[PDB]
């Protein structure tokens, strides 16, 4: 239809400045609870609120035309697709001023790190085993994965892992689990991408627009 | 790491259920709700509370040693396994009396359905991607992809997709947001599995008295 869809983060660390933004670029609209599309006021533009998980692949297959996430789970799910055979594509926009964290390997505040060949034959835990894979292949350290989508610095405690992969800014979370950062395999931002295959003059020209006004934030 | 592992759905529509079977099969317990892990009181037995979809993955790369998961669930992640070049295992042990719902092709119901090729070219929304992806080359018709983790139902009335294929249960949901059940492509229950590598004999001899006991309580529940 006529309308831009951009796709962003329902409810979690993006959403309040994925709101923000599009504020500042002169798009309105109201977010209340609704369960996944809001329409803005004053621009013909759609505002997706999904599980952030799925923002790649709605870039990806065609179904959004702009999404905002952050660079961790795109590349994650671009290598899930790419190891599918697939092809995944899309146009970066630009990288944007939040959603800064790092995917760091962890271990337990009283071991012996000396190395990273200590990860050695490991149980990993992790939401992001496309990425520890492709980073331990690279440094050619052989381990076991344990895929987990929660809870993953409970992974250890519980005996389902000696170590884990996660999401670290602050370190407060790490603490909590009496596990220590000890080396980090990916620094993330939130960024802007934009489906593969050409939009309309109409919605192209809108995409400009705002383009022309993120600059100016 | 001798205690047998057993994977559950943490919360959600098998969490009850789930737990309840263990009981009823003798497994006492003492659970704090917000947390990953409990144990058994009177059994060496671990319970890992979990995100369902993590449940064949645990299963399959031997980080627990049984698991109760959806088949639904089971089967989408080990295509995705095998679609990835991977060699997914497991042992299936027992098909369940709980967790019934189906996988349906769905279109809103002011529309007219004549034949299965009406889904050519429609863009389709789903949390199933790989079970739409076998069912579609199976039967022969091309469509376009739209993967949704939740609100899968609304994706036609916010126009992301032309048809969906939705799990359903009840089917009240679908009436809620005006959309006709066309064609079922998958029929789930609830099942009991295990890791494929041979647990040692005294893990083993308490899954073998757990299935017993699962057996004469699904006779019972009748
Ligand atoms: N401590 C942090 N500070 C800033 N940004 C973060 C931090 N941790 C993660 N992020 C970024 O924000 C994104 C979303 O984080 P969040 O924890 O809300 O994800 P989620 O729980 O997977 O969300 P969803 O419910 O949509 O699945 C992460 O993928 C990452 O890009
Ligand atoms: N009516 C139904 N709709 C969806 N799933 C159902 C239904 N009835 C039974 N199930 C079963 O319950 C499983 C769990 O789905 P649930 O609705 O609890 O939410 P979920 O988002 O999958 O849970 P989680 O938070 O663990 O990811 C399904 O995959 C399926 O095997
Ligand atoms: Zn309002
Ligand atoms: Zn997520
Ligand atoms: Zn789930």
């Amino acid at each position: 239809n006529t309308r831009l869809r951009i796709a962003i983060q329902k409810s979690g660390r993006l959403s309040k400045e994925s709101i923000e933004l599009l504020s500042e670029c002169g798009v309105k609209m109201h977010i209340h609870e609704q369960s996944l599309i809001a329409f803005s006021t004053n621009l013909p533009i759609d505002i997706l609120r999904v599980r952030d998980d799925d923002i790649p692949g709605l870039i990806f297959d065609g179904v959004v035309d702009l999404g905002i996430i952050g660079e961790n789970v795109l590349e994650e799910n671009e290598l899930e697709r790419q190891s599918l055979g697939e092809n995944p594509s899309y146009k970066l926009l630009k990288k944007l001023d939040f959603g800064y964290c790092r995917l760091s390997l962890a271990l337990p505040q009283e071991n012996k790190f000396q190395n990273l060949k200590d990860f050695e034959g490991l149980r990993i835990a992790t939401s992001y085993p496309q990425l520890l894979k492709r980073f331990m292949k690279e440094n050619g350290i052989n381990y076991k994965n344990c895929t987990l989508t929660g809870s993953v610095e409970v992974a250890p405690r519980a005996n389902l892992a000696d170590a884990i992969c996660d999401l670290v800014s602050s370190g407060a979370t790490l603490q909590a689990n009496n596990l220590k950062e000890v080396k980090v395999i990916y620094e993330s931002r939130a960024c802007l991408i934009q489906k593969e295959n050409a939009l309309s003059k109409e919605k192209q020209a809108l995409v400009d627009k705002i383009m022309l006004r993120v600059a100016g934030v």
